[PDB]
C-alpha cells in the first residue's frame, strides 16, 4: 500500500452535469453546477431548467438522477464507487411508483481533473394525469436506506423509497440501480446499507432552478 488514495478522488470536487429526456411525453434539458466532500458522503449542486420549463411535473422524482462516490464509506466496506476512478462508472435505474407512473434513469458518470461529468438521461411514463407527480403535490423524498448487493455478477441497489404529499399522505416507489464500474475487474463490495437523505435547500416558484444537497452514509449491520 504505496499508493495515494486521493490520487483520483480529492476531499473536494466539482460536479457537472446536463439531464435530457421527458416525462409523460414532456422533454426538458437541466444542467447541473454544484460540487461536494466525497470522503464526507456530501454534496450539494445548483440547478437550472434549460428547455422545457416551467415543468409540469413533480421536480422531486428527478432529484435521485441528479452520485454513490458521495458516500462516506467506513474501512471495513469496499467502496465500488470511489475505487471506479478516474476512469468512472454509470448507473441505470428503475423508478416504480405505486400508481402506475414507470421511470427508467442512467448516468454516465466521468472525471476531468477535479470535476464529475455526468450524462443523465430521464424517461418516465404511465403517470396518471390526476395522480400527485402530474399536478405537483410531492413535498420530498423521505430519507431512506438503499441496500447494495451483487446480484448476478452486478452490484445492485434496490430501496422502498416515499414521497411526502400535501394532506399527510405519502407517494411510495420502488428502486432498482445497477452500478457497473468501466473497467471490469474492479472487485465487488459486500454487501451493506447506504443511509441517505435528500432535499431541496431552495427553487424558485416554477422550479426553474434547484439548488439540490443529499447526504449519505454507508453501513453493513
Amino acid at each position: 500500500d504505496d499508493k495515494d488514495p486521493m490520487s483520483a478522488i480529492k476531499p473536494d470536487m466539482r460536479i457537472k452535469l446536463r439531464m435530457e429526456g421527458n416525462v409523460n411525453g414532456h422533454h426538458f434539458v437541466i444542467d447541473g453546477d454544484g460540487t461536494g466532500k466525497p470522503y464526507e458522503g456530501k454534496q450539494t449542486m445548483d440547478l437550472e431548467v434549460k428547455e422545457g420549463g416551467p415543468l409540469p411535473f413533480a421536480f422531486d422524482i428527478l432529484t435521485t438522477a441528479f452520485n454513490r462516490v458521495f458516500v462516506k464509506y467506513p474501512d471495513n466496506i469496499q467502496d465500488y464507487f470511489k475505487q471506479s476512478f478516474p476512469k468512472g462508472y454509470s448507473w441505470e435505474r428503475s423508478l416504480t411508483f405505486e400508481d402506475g407512473g414507470i421511470c427508467n434513469a442512467r448516468n454516465d458518470i466521468t472525471m476531468e481533473g477535479d470535476t464529475f461529468y455526468n450524462k443523465v438521461r430521464f424517461y418516465g411514463t404511465n403517470f396518471p394525469a390526476n395522480g400527485p407527480v402530474m399536478q405537483k403535490k410531492t413535498l420530498k423524498w423521505e430519507p431512506s436506506t438503499e441496500k447494495m448487493y451483487v446480484r448476478d455478477g452486478v452490484l445492485t441497489g434496490d430501496i422502498e423509497m416515499a414521497l411526502l404529499l400535501e394532506g399527510n399522505a405519502h407517494y411510495r416507489c420502488d428502486f432498482r440501480t445497477t452500478y457497473k464500474a468501466k473497467e471490469k475487474g474492479v472487485k465487488l463490495p459486500g454487501a451493506h446499507f447506504v443511509d441517505h437523505a435528500i432535499e431541496i435547500l431552495s427553487h424558485d416558484k416554477d422550479y426553474n432552478k434547484v439548488k439540490l444537497y443529499e447526504h449519505a452514509v454507508a453501513h453493513s449491520g
